[PDB]
C-alpha cells in the first residue's frame, strides 16, 4: 500500500526529499505525499520553487498549482504527476497539524524548530503514527545512520526517529567499515568543510547562539561546529567518547568534504585502507559509500547521492609513507542530496518494519 | 546641548550609524547615544558585533560590555570611548519602548519593521519627539533627501522624517545638479548593480513579497527592485511620473553602482554634464556628491561617505560621440556607510531647527 | 557528407562547441572533428576536462584517452562516442598547424589569441578552406549572427568568418524584431551585467589593456566594455553609430543579462513591444530569441541554447506607465552554451552554401 | 647603511613586501628600494597597481610616476615618500637583470618562476650579493622561518635563502614551542582551509602540474596542496618524515587556517598546550606568533601581521574531553601580509649577519 507522507517544512531538506520522491518513481505508488506545509499555502510560490533551483537545476517531475473550490482565491493544491497534494499552513504547535485527519502515517519533521523528541511527539498527538526528523533529535530520540545501524530500529519502541545530520551521514560509514573491517579507531578527531546554509547569514547580523555563525557567510571561513560530533557515537556506541570535531563553514552554497584523522588499534596501511573502503563499497556498503579514483572538486559532487564517497587520490596522497597507525581519510557528500535520499530510504524501511509488527 | 538619541535596531545601519557618530568624534558631546535596542541585551554580544565588522573592519572607537547591578548576569551597558548606553530590550510595538523615561529625543528608525508613519509614530507615543527611518518611509511621512532638500524640513509639521533609501541618496544628489544645472530630464529610467543584503537568502529560501529576491544571494545575479523608484519624486517633485527603475542584486557583501539614463530638455553634450558635475561637486554638492577621474572598481569605494561619487571615466567613455540628448551617467556609492553618515547628519539638522523652533 | 573541422583553443568555448556537437548528435555523422589543438596533447587530461565541468556538469558522451602507437608515452587521441579524435601540439602561428594535412575543411578559430582576420587566415595557409573566429574578428572579416543575417555568407568572398560575441548574439536578435516589427530604434544605450571569464584574475593582477579588468574578479563590480558595442552595427548597419553599451562584471561563473534602453522611432507601448518579441520568438526567431514570463534568476538560464532569452516581467514591471518612446528591454543568456551552439550553426550553415558553392 | 634592495615579480607578494617597507618606516632609510621589475615598465600602471588593493585597501605611504628624461614616453619612476624607484624590464632569465650595475645587493625573488636555487644563482651573476625567494626554493637553498632558526643563516655558505611558504611560516611557530616546550610531536597530518591565489583560474581552465589546482577558483572547495608539507622538515629536522599533509582551497580571497592534529610524546592536556603557546606567544615568539580568545572569523585576520596566530576557544572547545594525546591546534594567518612582512624581516636580519661577516 501507498505509504502515506507528509512533509513539515518545504525548506532545502524538505524540498530535496519531495524531489528524491518524484525522481525515483516513488510518488503516487510506493509512496504517497498527502500534504507539505509551510509558511504559505500558495501552490504557485511552492510550484516556482519546486521548477526552479540555483543548485541543483529544474527537476525531473511536472509540477502545477491548482485552487480545489474556485471560491478560495490561491491556489492550494500541487499536481505533480498526477497526485493531488496538498498545502497545509504551518502550526507553531506539531500537534495542532491535521494529520491524523489527513490520513498522514509518516510525518517527515524537516522546519528544524522541533529536534527535540518531546516537541515532534506532537505529531503523533495530531494523528500521526510515525515521526522521522531530519537532524540530530534531542530528547533521546532514535538515531539511525542508512548503512550502519537501520536494523535497530523497533517497530514497538521508536515512534520518534532521526536520520542524524549530512556529516554524521558521511563519517559514520566510514567509521563503519573502519571497524567491521578490523582497522579499529583508537581516538579520532574531524573536520569538515562545509558549504553555507540556511541558517547563516549573508550580511553580518544576529546569531545569539553561536556567534562567529552569524558573520557573512559567502565571504568568510566561519569556524563552527558539527552535529556528527555527538550523533556518530549514538549510531556506533563502541566511539562513544573516542571521537570529535569540527566544522569549517565556507564560501560554496553545497556539496561538503569531511576530513578524518585518526589512529588505527593495530599497525596497518593507507593503502590497506584504501582497498578495505573501496571493497566496502562494492559489497555491504554499496549505494550508500562510494568512491572516487579521479581529481574531483567540490562541484563534481552535485547531485551524487551516495551518502559519502571516498576520495581515493586525496587520501593515499596526503598520508605519512612510514606510517601504521596514525592516518587521514577525505571524503565529500552533497549535503542536501544523498542526505535526502538516505531520509526517503527510512521512510520506505521504517514502513516495511511497520507492516510486519506495528 | 548633547542631542539626545535611541537606535531601534542594531543592524547594518544601525551599527554603521552608531560609528559614523563615534567616528566623526561627534559621541558624548554633540551628540548623546542613550540606548541601542535589539532582539538581545547582553552588552558582550553587541561588543563584539562592534569591533569586528566583515566590510568596514576595526572602528576606531573602544567598547566595553559592563553589568550594571552585580544582580543581571549578562552585561546590559556598553561603554564607548567614556559614555553609558543601555542594551533595551526589544518590542513588538515602538510605543511600548522606554524612550520618554530614558529620556531620548531624536528616535532612529532602522529594524526595518515599520517603514510606516504611523507604525513610527508609537515611538512618539512611547516618549520621544522625533523618529528618523532610515528607509523609504509609508504613510505619507517626510522624505529628506541631504543635500537636496533638507531645507523644507518643517520642525513643527515634520515629526516622522524619511532619510530616503541608499540608491536613492544616490540618484538625487545627480538628478538634482542635472536640474539645476538646467539641462534638463524629459523622461528617464535607471538600473542599479546593487550589493546584496540582510533581507536576502543565504540559499533558496522563502521571500513571499519578491519571488526571485528569495533565491541563493552570493550566486546568482536576481533582478529585483530599489525604493529609489518611488522615493526620487517625493524629494524633486519635479520628476515624479517621468523618472523610474530597476536593480539588479549582485554577488557582493557592500557598495553599489547606479546607471542612470535619460533624455535631456536642451541639446548639450556629455562634457558639459562631466564639467557641471564636477562643479558642482567641488561647489554646493560638496561632501554629498563626490567624482573620481581613476579607474576604479566596487571595492574601491568601501568606507567612502559621500552620498554619491559620479565615475568621470566610465560615463564620458561609455556615450554616443554624436549625441545631444540621450545620456548615461555612471556612479557609485558605499550603500551601508555613506547613507549611514547622511542619516547622522539629518538628525543634527534637525535638532538644528528643532533648537530654533520645537 | 560528414563537414570536416579542427578546433584551435579548446577552452571554454572551445569545449562547449564540441559538446554541442556531441549532445546533439552531430559527430561522427553530420559534422566530424579530426583534431582538437590545446597547449598539451595529453589525451588524457583533455578527457578529464571534458568529463567534469564546473557549471554544466557532465557531458552527455563518453569520452577515452587512447595513445596511438604504443611508442608515444602519454595517450594522444579522444574516442568520443566511437571516433578518434587527434590531439594536435598548440603552435605560436596557425598557419604551422597541419590543417590540409589531417583533411580539416572548417577551422574553429577560439584561442582567442587570432582576432585578427590576418592573423586567422593563416589557417587557410595551413591547409584549410574556411575559418570562424568565435569573438569579434578584426581585420574586416565577415561578422555573423545567426537568426540576422546569415544569408549574408557567400561561399566567394568570405572565407573568415566571425560569430560576434556572446553579447552580440543577445542584443542583435533583440535590435532586430525591433527594426523588423517597425517600431525603429532612434538612439539606443545598452550595459550588460556579465559574469566573468577566463581573462580575468582571481586576484589583484596584470591587464595592461583594461585597468579595472585586472582586479579580483570575483570580488568586485568591475566596470569593463562589451564586444556587441561594436559588432552589433557590423551586423544590422542600420544602427551603426545609434547604439552603443558597457558592460559590468560581476561575481557570477556564467550566464549574463543585457539591459537596454531605447527610443522609438513612432509612438508605442511596452505591451505592444512585449507583444513582438513574443510573436517573433515563436515564429521567425524560433529558436534563437526566446522569452520567459517567469521570475528566473541567472541560474535558472544555465544550459539555455537561445541566443537571447527576453524577460517579460522583468521588462513589463520596470517601464514608465505613461510612455510610448523611452523603453527598456531586458535579456538573459548563457554566454558559453548559446553562443557555443551558434558556433555549430554557423559552421554547418556556412557548409551548405560551401556545398552549393565553394 | 641603506640595505640595498631589488623586487623582481611586483604581484601580490611584491606589492606586500614593499609595502611592509613603506610603512614600517624603513623605506629611504633603513632599506633602500633600487627598482621593481615585471611585465611592463609604465609607473603609471604600477602607482595604479599601489593605490587601490581589493583586499588590504589604500596602502599609507604616497606613490607618483614620472618620466626620467622627457624622451621617455611612459613614465618609469616610481616616488614613494621622496625615493625614485626604477621601472626595470622583466627578463625571461634573472642573470640578465642589471642588478650589478643598478647597485642591488639584495633581490627578492617574487615572480614565483625561480623557485630552484640554481635559476635563481642567476641574480648572483647579474651582480647581487645575495637572494631571498619568496617562496620554498629546489635545489637545496637555505630554508629559513624567522623565529625558529634564522639564526642558522650563514653570511658565508648561503647566498640564496627561501622564506619558506605561507603556510609553513604559520605552521612552523606551532611546531616550535610544542616541541621546546617539551610537549612532543610523535606523529603528525595537517590541512590547511587556504584562501585561493594567483596560480588559480576564475573559471574551468589548464592546469597541467594540479589537475584540480585549473578548476573554478571562487566556485569549488579544491582539494590541492602545501608547500609546507615538505618545508616544516628542512627547518625543524626533528620533524622530517613525521609530519605531512594537504590543503583545501576555498572560495576566498585572502587569509587562511591551519588546522593540525598530532599526536604528543608525553601525556599531557589541551588547557596545558593552549597555556604554552599563550606564554610562548608574550615572550620568545611574539612578534611571531600571536593568538586570540575571541570568536574571529577570516576576514578579522586580514592585515594581521602575525606570521601564526593560534586560536584558543577553537582548539579548546574541540578537542576529546578525556585525552592526554590526540589533539587538535587551529591556527589563522593572513598569506599575503604576515608572510610578506617576514621577507622583510629576513632580509634585514640577513643584512645584519653580513655586515658582521660578508
Ligand atoms: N541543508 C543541509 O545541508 C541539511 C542537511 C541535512 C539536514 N538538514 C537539517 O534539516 C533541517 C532542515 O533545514 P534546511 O537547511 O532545509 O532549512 P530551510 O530553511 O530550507 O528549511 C526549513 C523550512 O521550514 C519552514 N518552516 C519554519 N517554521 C515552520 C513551521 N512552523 N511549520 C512548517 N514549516 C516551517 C521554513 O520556511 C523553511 O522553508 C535543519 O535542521 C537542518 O539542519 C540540513
Ligand atoms: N544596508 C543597506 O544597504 C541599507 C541602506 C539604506 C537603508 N537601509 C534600511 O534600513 C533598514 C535596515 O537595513 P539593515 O541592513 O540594518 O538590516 P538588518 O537586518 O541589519 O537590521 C535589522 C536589525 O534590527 C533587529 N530587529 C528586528 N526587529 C527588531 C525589533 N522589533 N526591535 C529591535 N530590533 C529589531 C534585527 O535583529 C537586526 O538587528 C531597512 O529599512 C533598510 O532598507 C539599509
Ligand atoms: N566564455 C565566454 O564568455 C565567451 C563567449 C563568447 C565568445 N568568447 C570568445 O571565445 C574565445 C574562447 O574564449 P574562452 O573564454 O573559451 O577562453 P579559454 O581561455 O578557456 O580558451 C582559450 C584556450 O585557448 C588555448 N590556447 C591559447 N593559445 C593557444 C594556441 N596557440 N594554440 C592552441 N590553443 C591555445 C588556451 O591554452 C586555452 O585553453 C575568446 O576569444 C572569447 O572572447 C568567449
Ligand atoms: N600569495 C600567497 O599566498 C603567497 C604566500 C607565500 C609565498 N608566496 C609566493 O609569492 C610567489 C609569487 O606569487 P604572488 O602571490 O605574488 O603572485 P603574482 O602572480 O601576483 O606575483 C608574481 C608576479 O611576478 C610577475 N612576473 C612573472 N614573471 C616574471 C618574470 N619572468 N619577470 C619579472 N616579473 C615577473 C608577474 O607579472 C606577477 O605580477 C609565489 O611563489 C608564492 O608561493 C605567495
Amino acid at each position: 500500500a501507498p505509504i502515506k507522507v507528509g512533509i513539515n517544512g518545504f525548506g532545502r531538506i524538505g524540498r530535496m526529499v519531495f524531489q528524491a520522491i518524484c525522481d525515483q518513481g516513488l510518488i503516487g505508488t510506493e509512496i504517497d505525499v498527502v500534504a507539505v506545509v509551510d509558511m504559505s499555502t500558495n501552490a504557485e510560490y511552492f510550484a516556482y520553487q519546486m521548477k526552479h533551483d540555483t543548485v541543483h537545476g529544474r527537476p525531473k517531475y511536472t509540477v502545477e498549482a491548482v485552487k480545489s473550490s474556485p471560491s478560495v482565491e490561491t491556489a492550494d493544491v500541487l499536481v505533480v504527476n498526477g497526485h493531488r497534494i496538498k498545502c497545509v499552513k504551518a502550526q507553531r504547535n506539531p500537534a495542532d497539524l491535521p494529520w491524523g485527519k489527513l490520513g498522514v502515517d509518516y510525518v517527515i519533521e524537516s522546519t528544524g524548530l522541533f529536534t527535540d523528541k518531546l516537541k515532534a511527539e506532537g505529531h503523533i498527538k495530531g494523528g500521526a503514527k510515525k515521526v522521522v526528523i531530519s537532524a540530530p533529535a534531542s530528547g533521546g530520540a532514535k538515531t539511525i545512520v542508512m548503512g550502519v545501524n537501520q536494523h535497530e530500529y523497533s517497530p514497538a519502541s521508536h515512534h520518534v526517529v532521526s536520520n542524524a545530520s549530512c556529516t554524521t551521514n558521511c563519517l559514520a560509514p566510514i567509521v563503519h567499515v573502519l571497524t567491521k573491517e578490523n582497522f579499529g579507531i583508537e581516538t579520532g578527531l574531524m573536520t569538515t568543510i562545509h558549504s553555507y546554509t540556511a541558517t547563516q547569514k549573508t550580511v553580518d547580523g544576529v546569531s545569539l547562539k553561536d556567534w562567529r555563525g552569524g558573520r557573512a557567510a559567502a565571504v568568510n571561513i566561519i569556524p563552527s561546529t558539527t552535529g556528527a560530533a555527538k550523533a556518530v557515537g549514538m549510531v556506533i556506541p563502541s566511539t562513544k567518547g573516542k571521537l570529535t570535531g569540527m566544522s569549517f563553514r565556507v564560501p560554496t552554497p553545497d556539496v561538503s568534504v569531511v576530513d578524518l584523522t585518526f589512529r588505527a588499534t593495530r599497525d596497518t596501511s593507507i593503502q590497506e585502507i584504501d582497498k578495505a573502503i573501496k571493497k566496502a563499497a562494492q559489497t555491504y556498503m554499496k549505494g550508500i559509500l562510494g568512491f572516487t579514483d579521479e581529481e574531483l572538486v567540490s562541484a563534481d559532487f552535485i547531485n551524487d547521492n551516495r551518502s559519502s564517497v571516498y576520495d581515493s587520490k586525496a587520501t593515499l596522497q596526503n598520508n605519512l609513507p612510514g606510517e601504521k597507525r596514525f592516518f587521514k581519510v577525505v571524503s565529500w557528500y552533497d549535503n542536501e542530496w544523498a542526505y535526502s535520499h538516505r531520509v526517503v530510504d527510512l521512510v520506505r524501511y521504517m514502513a516495511a518494519k511497520d507492516a510486519a509488527s506495528s
